[PDB]
């Protein structure tokens, strides 16, 4: 099997979600050792903002963007397990992750319109979302990130999604420790499945 | 009173939300004619992506970004009625609007931490969200944009928010007409209040 890991934090080596993603990769290498793992850091290697010119896809800029979209989509379709690091910034996902989504959602490519509604074309995937927050939002009205990810990933065909939460990072060393340890335990559950 | 209008579509003159925002401005000029109106187009004059360097705010780049944040925040606080055009792209708001939000949310400036929780510092505002969608999501599970806007605006102090929907734009000329006419009627209700 092939694992794709998508990093999206702007906090680099101090990122909670990157730390957890790195733990996931270490554990996967140990316990599913046949598997190939690809790590794409959407902060280290940013994806452009979808603007009028890019959606309008040609200008050299439009051709580059189309090529990139194509690369990202081919990479997504080429992996079996998709790990998405989704830190919350201002009640949204990071813009780094969003830009990725805006180039991967493409009619006729990652979803198609049918008589019954749109249907996703990225099928047979298993996703794991590692989502870090300073506060505590899980199962509450201020967590729009979780249902949005479920909705967006479902739309492109990725309906099997497991969420790993690291919440309360901002509430002191103990709460932060608890967030890390609970997330690592959830990851270990998944890895050993 | 002073009106701030924030445009965020990438579709320029073909934007449904910009058309509706322009209708709002025309009607406000007619019916609340003392009032000053400022229009900021976040697509025509884009706000940078919040990245590690910008949040880390100094480098010339950090100083520029801080100055811009300051300008945007002062403009927000200087207006009484805030009209936010919020087209939905891939189940999110536009990145153009998001970048704006990422520079306006600032501890000690647009919200403060208190014993009782964070509290918004942008007070006494009335907001109108004009939100356009190709499909139909209102009061359903795939509308995360609405609660996210309520949540984000509430966090900075803007708790009085009225939503104007233009849905089903993608479902033919009649549905699109209905979206426009229903949104214009809602706008007329607000304007005549
Ligand atoms: C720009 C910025 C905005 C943030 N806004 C939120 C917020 O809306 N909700 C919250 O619970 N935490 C907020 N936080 C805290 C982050 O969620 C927390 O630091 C988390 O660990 C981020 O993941 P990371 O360390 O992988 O980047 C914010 C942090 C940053 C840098
Ligand atoms: C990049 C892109 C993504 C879109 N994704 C969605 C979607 O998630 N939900 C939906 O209902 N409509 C979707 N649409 C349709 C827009 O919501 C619709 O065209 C609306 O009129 C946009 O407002 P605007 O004309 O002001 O830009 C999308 C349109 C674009 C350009």
């Amino acid at each position: 099997s092939k694992v794709l890991v998508l990093k999206s934090s702007i906090l680099a080596g101090y990122s909670q979600s990157n730390q957890l993603s790195d733990y996931f990769v270490e554990q996967w290498r140990e316990k599913h050792s046949a598997d190939e793992i690809t790590v794409r850091d959407l902060a280290a290697n940013p994806i452009p903002v979808l603007d009028g010119e890019l959606v309008g896809a040609l200008t050299p800029r439009q051709q580059e963007a189309l090529a990139l979209s194509d690369e990202l989509i081919a990479e997504l379709k080429a992996h079996d397990v998709i790990v998405i690091a989704a830190p919350m910034y201002n009640f949204n996902i990071s813009t780094q992750l969003k830009n990725y989504f805006d180039l991967v959602a493409r009619a006729g490519v990652t979803f198609r319109y049918t008589e019954n509604g749109p249907e996703g074309l990225v099928t047979g995937k298993k996703a794991i979302v590692i989502t870090s927050r300073g506060g505590i939002h899980k199962d509450g009205p201020t967590d729009l990130v979780t249902p949005y990810l479920s909705t967006f990933l479902g739309f492109i065909g990725i309906t099997d999604v497991k969420f790993v939460f690291a919440e309360g990072i901002a509430y002191g060393p103990e709460m932060a420790a608890k967030a890390q340890s609970d997330a690592k335990a959830a990851i270990d559950s998944i890895v050993s499945a």
